[PDB]
């Protein structure tokens, strides 16, 4: 099996050991964060958005024991010093959010790793995957690559689509996102100076940028320049949606808009017509989740602007994006 | 000195009694609700979002005193039935949200009032105002006429300038709205058959249909037919924002878009820079908030997308709005 | 099998279906509420708090497929007009909240139906059973039964420990409790006149009522009189915990209670040990988690104060608990 | 013309200058945080829970001027490296949390500040005061004061009252209380290996340990071991109540209770009649607000259980006792 350490044990990290133990012919070696291996298996085995893990978790001297078999715990914050070559480590899933940089991420490589894949977007200099789009790109001989965004996972799908079937002009997208914890749990100095994270996280509608737009030319070099967007983080624990606004290159109608999504459903690409709330989502397995019920297409005098929305579980359908990506990675 | 009768004592109604007691020439008479008059007075003291009452507030049998004033409380689920006529009620705040066009809010006028200001769309037949937008259109001679919604009242002004100094082609809306009480609590059936508002209000995000959009003409008759959009409930129980991405027939940059609003910026139209979020906007006296912070122009080869974004705390901004059309329209 | 019907399709009443389609022998015939079927459905397939049916779920003319299995549906809100009898229906769960006494249930034994179990307390003349306390009481006879509230099923095997092995002389309880849909999701006019549930659901801290520790002498009779409580609704949307400060007959040790209550545990009452918070319990199936790590029993000069506190999903547990209660009802008669 | 400086800019230090922009004769001189000037301006200007500042609030060279007057801005970890000789600071008001003890604060005082008040517990060799129970055990030749927590300032006062008037022989506190900065916004490794705390504060009702009713004593010397109790964090941005289940020494009626409670009512102290939930708390200036609607007296065969019930805004309430306890500090330094 292909070896694999976690660092950063957090929501990303920990949910990406829960679908890594459900795989074959891939286990997750060691894992490395902050804390005691008490609190790492706590946080572990319970978890107040996606519920109770399904399956064994006990602690031993400094490892959790999880489906019958022994995980090395670590707590060291420089990553150089980590015993991933002692371990036979192939790829790192770095998950902390402080080494979303090629150079950073390479102390994982100094540390005897093979590979690195960043749970972020990690610069224009590394390869950017979302996978059921463009994870052809890789071909084994990265070192470091990227998994992008949460919203980038979610967008990608949907504005692949309208690209080969219609051509983009240009899109405007607004993300309505789940708090996460960059925001503060009440107003509160800020690490990073942001004044609207600084802020109660469950209290608020926050708008904040996000890149998934602008940088989406890395996903899909033909959509290159053409989209820009922010977010808006509301009090919901996990669970977003995508809005994407855009001008196409030819005619359309809502029925051949959500004809050809359906058309270019996957395991990693949903296709919905329910009435459906974030909380549906929650723990979801898809990517992106198109939502046929919320197309519209508006014709003022034969101008066309077009509105697309997908769902996403920030949390869970990166991760399994992110999963998706080492696994077929790791192949090479 | 106008009087004036509350039908539907709930978050408008209450509101709007705080308001008038602000107010010159006009005094609220008479309230009517489904509850007794002990319910009433404790909703009006005590507010989970917009604070206690700052003022005396006191029973008596049948009745409210109100910073020493008397308040006669009804109880009759029949407008019809009121005693207007008696009481010599000149204009009646519908806000009970059952009355929303004219053959219904007529029943106010055949109870004896003179005039009836719907807090709510109240069809094609009713003249409909957004003070600050268009409430020349109304002479006094007007029976019924309706206030518009909230999100008409944060839209109107903010696409009212994008018309006059661009020109606007065409334009989708996105509201991302605080929850509401047609919201249930918890996931439970919903007796208009909407299976979004179905779900648990403070847990999802949830689409929703709105026609504030739809319905621009008849504030803004130019934009006619050139808007459309829906809404997002999500979990703040007030405070609520419009974003409006827009194509225009003239070239634009951020900086003229925000120049523009702060000049037109007035106490029913407000302009702000600063990083704020929705709990910033609970309480607010503004219909409108433009926020300059989230002005965007896109340019892709020469063709331009535009993002506009004003706050509203759809509770107390909606009630100013009410108030300042009701004054409008009781002096003709 | 014995036939079910579920008059509420509401939280207690949908979660029971799902608890039915996984116990053999037992079958929901109908389904009954205010609304059109394809909006139960709807609710069925999804829900906000305990997640997605995992099962298949679609639509026919007034009735919905589960699992391959038709369920008519019916939107009377007059139980006596539900062809219970037609349908064969041995037992109706009622649901609604609106038929809590023996009288009013007993439109659904005019409607054909044989036997009735409330999902609430039903009133001091009817038995009232928490599984795992004192299902024994039944013996089949019966017509209309009540499975008692959430907070019961949860009280009730902690305080039955209390009194077997240390005795009660007295205990007041307060139940740290989700908020559920008698409260308004804003400051509105409330249908029964009370003051705090009139107010925002998410936003407050709500003290409100409750008769679970006052009617525990329906379920425990030896504790009759001897419990008091009340309740502090908060925003949680589902998951529940109930606090039980306690004078004992005898002298006790946080590890006496706690190995007590070890020794008691069941399906119905689990023991827990982990630093566990409300939810951690969303969707489990006991009707009761003894917390041992909040035990603490208080002494001064020979005088004693003991706490225990147990959770609940007052959802998910106390539908385990009805459904269990309505297998064991129906399985004498 | 007493000067003061606050180190940790956070919602207590924050309301703490608003408070004392209301005081006479006391005013801020100085505040110290981690976070350069024009973030500190922007959260003193905006709040979720407590509302925008009522006054005027701009930024200068490295101060912000507060209603016309001037306050300068620091950002040094390090409390002893700070200026408080030069700007002659007479008061620290030490609200960072992570200089709770009489050795951490001293390091205001190497840096020429005259003294500090500790906005938390501060150790068992700190002189520790409930403005309205304890003041007068300062004489101000202290150096270093504790005021205490806000779970001590809402018992405090509501068991002096029962001590004063019936005698308490033991008691078991339960503070409902809202979530605060040291839980987690979701759930992930917490920094002092709290399991608890380390969970989703806006998801879950949290059990935590709490000082407030083992070190009573500090506060009300008669009930020296004679309290104890825990904490129930649950999701609301601010505002909290505090439960007494207590044992007393003579026979009481909750009519008693309560009016005793209201005759000792002041400004430290209030007293509530009327149905209200947390939401109505928020922004309050009592450090206390007693709620008679939630008073039970229960007998059984002649033995007692009392319940009693204080309202706190653990932000504002806090604070303005917290204000309090320095201006008649610094009435006698
Ligand atoms: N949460 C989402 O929705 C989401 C979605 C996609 C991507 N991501 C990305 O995943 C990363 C992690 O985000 P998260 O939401 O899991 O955050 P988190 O804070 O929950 O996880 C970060 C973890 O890293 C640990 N950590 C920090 N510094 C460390 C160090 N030097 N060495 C070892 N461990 C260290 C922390 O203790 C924490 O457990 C970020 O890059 C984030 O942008 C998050
Ligand atoms: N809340 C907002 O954000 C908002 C903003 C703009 C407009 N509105 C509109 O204002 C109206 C009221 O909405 P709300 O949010 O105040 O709702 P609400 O439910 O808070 O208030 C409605 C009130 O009317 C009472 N009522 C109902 N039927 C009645 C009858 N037949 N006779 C007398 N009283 C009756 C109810 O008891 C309740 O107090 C609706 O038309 C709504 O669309 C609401
Ligand atoms: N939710 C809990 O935590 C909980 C726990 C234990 C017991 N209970 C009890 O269960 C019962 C239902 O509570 P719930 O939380 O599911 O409430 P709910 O409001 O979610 O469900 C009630 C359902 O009954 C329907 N209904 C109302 N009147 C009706 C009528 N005349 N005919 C048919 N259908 C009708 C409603 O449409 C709704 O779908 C109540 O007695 C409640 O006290 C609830
Ligand atoms: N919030 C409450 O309910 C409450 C009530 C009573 C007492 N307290 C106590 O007050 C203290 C502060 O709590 P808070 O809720 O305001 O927390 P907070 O985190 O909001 O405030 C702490 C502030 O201190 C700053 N800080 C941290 N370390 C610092 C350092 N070394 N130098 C300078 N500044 C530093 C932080 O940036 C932050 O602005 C704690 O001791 C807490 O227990 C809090």
């Amino acid at each position: 099996s292909i070896k694999v350490a976690i660092n950063g044990f957090g929501r990303i990290g920990r949910l990406a050991l829960r679908q890594i133990e459900k795989a074959h012919g891939i286990e997750v070696a060691a894992v490395n964060d902050l804390t005691p291996a008490e609190m790492l298996l706590h946080l572990f085995k319970y978890d107040s958005t996606q519920g109770r893990f399904q399956g064994t978790a006990e602690l031993k001297d400094d490892a959790i024991v999880v489906n019958g078999r022994e995980i090395k715990v670590f707590a060291n914050p420089n990553p150089e010093e980590l015993p991933w070559g002692e371990l036979g480590v192939d790829v790192v899933l770095e998950c902390t959010g402080f080494f979303t940089n090629k150079t950073k991420a390479e102390a994982h490589i100094r540390a005897g790793a093979r590979k690195v894949v960043i749970s972020a977007p990690g610069g224009n200099d590394v390869k950017t995957v979302v996978y059921g789009v463009n994870q052809d790109i890789l071909d084994g001989s990265e070192t470091v690559i990227s998994a992008a965004s949460c919203t980038t996972n979610c967008l990608a799908p949907m504005a692949a689509v309208l690209q080969k079937e219609f051509g983009v002009v240009e899109g405007l997208m607004t993300t309505i996102h789940a708090y996460t914890g960059d925001q503060n749990t009440l107003d509160a100095p800020h690490r990073k100076g942001d004044l609207r994270r600084a802020r109660a996280a469950a209290l608020n509608i926050v708008p904040n940028s996000t890149g998934a737009a602008k940088a989406i030319g890395l996903v899909i070099p033909e959509l290159n320049g053409k989209l820009d967007g922010s977010a808006q983080r509301v009090p919901v624990a996990t669970g977003s949606l995508t809005e994407l606004v855009s001008v196409l290159e030819r005619p359309a109608t809502k029925e051949e808009i959500n004809a050809a999504m359906k058309a270019a459903s996957s395991e990693s690409y949903g296709y919905n017509e329910d009435q459906i709330v974030s909380s549906d989502v929650v723990g979801i397995e898809y990517g992106s989740l198109f939502d046929a019920t919320q197309t519209r297409v508006m014709t003022v005098g034969g101008k066309q602007l077009v509105k697309t929305v997908a769902w996403y579980d920030n949390e869970m359908s990166y991760t399994c994006q992110l999963v998706r990506t080492l696994e077929y990675f790791a192949g090479k």
